[PDB]
């Protein structure tokens, strides 16, 4: 059921800014994000770790908060002015959503902040005020071979992609690419404020769940190094998918799994989307170069597994099942189909994945 | 067992070129020149002679039109003219068929010996070759995917220790191999030129040619070949990869030519030229041995390979492997692999890694 | 003399979009930009070549226009809406600047467009409407080892940097980085709309002149390849400066010279500036890591040479002399000084450039 | 000329390590370990032993505390234990001073011969060495600037042809050199291991050690060294580069340690292992021979180099080059260079390139 456009003006959103993830063992999670991935510690204590990327000047891009149930607690967007936090509150109230306003922040290093249970069941935060820290962008004495330089985007699993898409468009996100079929189904969409392919993205599936948080690197070899290091640490089982070239976004990518199975994407070298008539690219769901441009098969966990999300009380949001067709099922499932060249039987796949693989039992 | 000759082994420098029989010369040319960017040393209606960016000998690859795609010769350069005579005496003592041509079998090679070796493979040994313009600083020509050297061959043969011993007598030194705990050898890598490999043995029905490998300068050059193949909408000819190898530590990719000949693109293995270079043995169930990142080995990699010819140009008969199959013991329905030895977490039973089973 | 802030609202400027460069030999220029640099032809004829980068979808990033005097004819910024072109027109009219509007464009592939002689003497164009073309961002069948992927920025030589900076700020550009000394002089400033370090930048010097136009690559090796190719073509003398790591911007860079001596920068991997309180970085002019972070010396030509610019009638703009201190003189001239570590005599340079020259 | 011994030459595999005397061990450690990321094989209060990422022999660099910074030994590994005996006979026949230590001069080397060679350089030959963990897949340790192998040495010596013929007799093959039309040789590069160089000769006053070179995997690893040096505010210790070489075709950088020992970082030269590997001669006036992009060579690169020690640890006396100077004929007041031979456009007279 369609989400109405409020009369109240949308807040002016700059970018994705940070996620707060609940984690079950804080020391194990620190080992992953600090020792394996090289994120920089802005603050920590016995309950939380606050981490930032190489080029960041706001207080953090990631808060790890200890709790009993691993989940997304908030995805936070920075807004352009303090007054945009008021606009966000009015906007979401008009939408009939539950909201919570804290003048001195939910997490350290953030000031006046609004959290909301959005119409798709996701916990969004909007804030302007944040504690500036040392921007480490020229600290090459600290630079790692796998350095994560920026927070890039979030990706959300939600059952009805068009419903979500219209709501985000009204909030001022522009869709850059999407995946559809010839029968009216949308499987995924990507949308931005900051002028890259994405600040958030919708993946069709049971939800609300958080698919991933993405960080970028400077160069492709930096992503290769993360893989290499995970091999040396004998944690290659935590590399879920990749590395690859995306069709959607044209980025070089890797997906890995934190100790609570929160999925992290490492990403580089997408393209500029800031013009308001930026061409929207629609890929057909059966095109086997859409997700991995080289045609490598998409691991089934990538479609089925995602993180729980919390409501404003800290309880897990109940999952609503997708009734639209499943991307997994129509591409690599038993009645699935994919092609390399449209209309060519050669290099097509019927009821199995590419490259000689089938879905595991 | 293959006996060690009394005659001295030829001093082999390196792998030098392969002659591949191809069925459609123009389609093969499109692949090797237009897609992969190899440099033409000579061509006519019957053959295309190709070299890599840094080569100075006449060629690294000869594509010969013929009725049945196959490997016709894998050629090693020897240190001196006299080493061709040494190769001839050596293989005659082994009781192999040999053929000697004072003026070469292909253009740009002089005095050369071809043999049907004890494993059924057509080896060539030569010294003399026509030098060409070494293109190593021709950055006006350099591709985003530039292939810079010929690196190695890889041969499929049923009995790896038997082949390994024979190659050792020939002066190749084993760098890495893959074994299990009950004494089966699945693969071995061996060199002359001070890299991980000049040729390599993969256990399987043979003789078949598994692949020919070319290097690039950097990892991104390999990524570009993938990217270009997607743009050309030939991603279905990317067989496996890209990845980081366990064995060799090289960054890699496997692609298939129009006759299904497999080409590896490879970079950044390590120096093995010291005589006590430490050998590395990997367990066959170690899921990081082939792809260090644990990505699954596609089953065609284990099953498919090119035919090889005898000196008459007929296809060599295949002999079946009786030792255990790497595919079966790792990714088949009774297969298993681990991430950490002894740890059930990150182990895979009856399927491949990353959530796939065999198609 | 301070440029006043209009009552009229500023246009919403998205980004630098294209430059129109007058060149004297269209074929020689084509050889440089297409054959050497690999830019993509959107359109050409006997008078003009329209070129774009690998990831662009608007008609072009660079127009080469044959003419008698090599010069910048227009530096063009795209605005957010058609109504922003009206805003630009009112804004510059209130500034008392000469303006010209053409509903059907000045160059092919651009629709309704306003050109102005701006208060610093530069020919700015603002436009929204443009013909979309095939975006080549996944055409890896065409991708060059030196591929130029985006237009990034322009850099302008102007005698009074503070005066220009205030005007650009009023127009909506935000200063990301600058170079000053301890005596109240500003030598350079960088400023943006699109959320990178720069869409345009001001270099203190006699002006108006165009210092350079900059294009991006994906990776540092792509810039190295441009140098390697120029060596192979035996045109290494057209490499002016670099490659290097910038202090200001933190980008990896290269400066080369086209056949009419128009300077092109190749640039990669600066940082995100889109937050409105993005911290502004000020360097001291004597800091020998401010321009090349590795302390490589800046050749004098980089400071003294720059392209002519045209007025709306196509005539060369008269050059006004800088009276503020010269960055060349104070760092590498006879009485110049630079340091590696502030306050350390070791690694400092008196009356000469770094690294032995 | 240095006569060829009748005794057989030792079979030399490769350059293996250098022993550098340093004046302040902790400062040197900071440079080679904390800045450059070399891996500790052993240390104590007098010495630090260091290796590159892909090495399995005990070390590639030994830093020894001493009163005067100098090269103490440049060591080549030989193929067999018997090659040490061959090296001893060979240098004895040459009339050179030698010292054999059956248990080595430095830790992790066994039976070793040091010699004061005919050019005044302290060479070591050894086979026996303690194997260590080869770190080539320890990506948990890998630095953004990782030094992966020892590549070569470069020696300053007054008479390049004399040194070249000596090295050829020892089995080194020349790959590239720089000459002029009058017949002067200014520099030569020569190898055993099938790369462009294991050692190289630069014309100048000598014996002095010009540099020791380490390789990286990729060009960005070299860029990272420069960026790191910037961040550490020691950019003044970047001497020359980064660049593409003409000779060798390698991507390069030169930096200076705390005692002004020069280290090259190098990647992506070409294969030279075939015995008829084509030799490349550049003209000294060709401005792309050293830096392919035509960037000027700073005078310090031609004039400055490290002292070397004799076997008593005293500094070797230096012999002045009497052949023409490459500095003088290219960038000095009467020098010149060209971009394109015969073209005055892109030529530099009495001046280096690019405006200096
Ligand atoms: O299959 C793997 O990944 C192991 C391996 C290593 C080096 C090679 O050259 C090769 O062809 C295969
Ligand atoms: O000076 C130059 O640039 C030539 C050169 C090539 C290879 C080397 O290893 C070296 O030290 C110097
Ligand atoms: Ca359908
Ligand atoms: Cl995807
Ligand atoms: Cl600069
Ligand atoms: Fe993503
Ligand atoms: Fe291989
Ligand atoms: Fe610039
Ligand atoms: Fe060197």
């Amino acid at each position: 059921n369609e989400i109405p456009k409020p009369v109240a003006p949308a807040p002016d959103i700059l970018r994705c800014a940070y996620a707060e993830l609940v984690v079950t063992d804080l020391a194990k999670s620190r080992n992953f994000y600090v020792d394996v991935l090289g994120l920089h510690v802005s603050y920590e204590d016995e309950n939380q770790i606050y981490l930032r990327s190489f080029e960041e000047f706001i207080h953090h891009n990631l808060v790890l908060t200890k709790g009993p149930v691993a989940a997304l607690k908030a995805m936070a967007f920075r807004v352009r002015t303090p007054e945009d936090v008021d606009k966000a509150e009015a906007y979401y109230q008009e939408l009939g959503c539950r909201t919570e306003r804290r003048k001195d922040g939910f997490v350290k290093g953030i000031g006046d902040a609004l959290r909301v249970e959005d119409p798709l069941g996701f916990p969004y935060e909007f804030f302007f005020e944040t504690t500036h820290v040392e921007r480490l962008h020229m600290r090459y004495d600290l630079y790692s071979a796998g350095e994560l330089v920026r927070l890039d985007h979030f990706n959300q699993v939600t059952p009805d992609v068009p419903r979500g898409r219209k709501y985000l468009e009204d909030l001022g996100f522009r869709v850059t690419e999407d995946i559809q079929d010839d029968e009216g189904t949308t499987y995924a969409a990507w949308m931005h404020r900051k002028g890259t392919v994405e600040d958030t993205a919708l993946t069709g599936g049971n939800g609300p769940r958080l698919h991933h948080v993405a960080f970028s690197t400077h160069e492709k070899h930096n992503i290769i190094q993360i893989c290499d290091k995970m091999g040396a640490l004998r944690i290659s089982d935590r590399i879920e998918r990749g590395p690859g070239r995306h069709g959607v976004s044209n980025a070089f990518y890797l997906y890995i799994l934190d100790p609570d199975n929160h999925r992290i994407e490492i990403y580089t070298q997408d393209y500029y989307t800031g013009d308001p008539d930026n061409p929207t690219i629609t890929w057909n769901v059966h095109d086997n170069q859409r997700r991995d441009w080289w045609g490598n098969p998409v691991v089934p966990s990538w479609y089925t597994e995602a993180s729980k999300v919390l409501d404003l009380d800290g309880n897990v949001q109940e999952i609503i099942e997708r009734t639209d067709d499943s991307e997994l099922e129509v591409t690599i499932g038993a009645d699935g189909f994919s092609f390399t060249r449209a209309g060519d039987e050669d290099g097509s796949y019927h009821g199995q994945a590419s490259k000689g693989f089938k879905l595991g039992n």
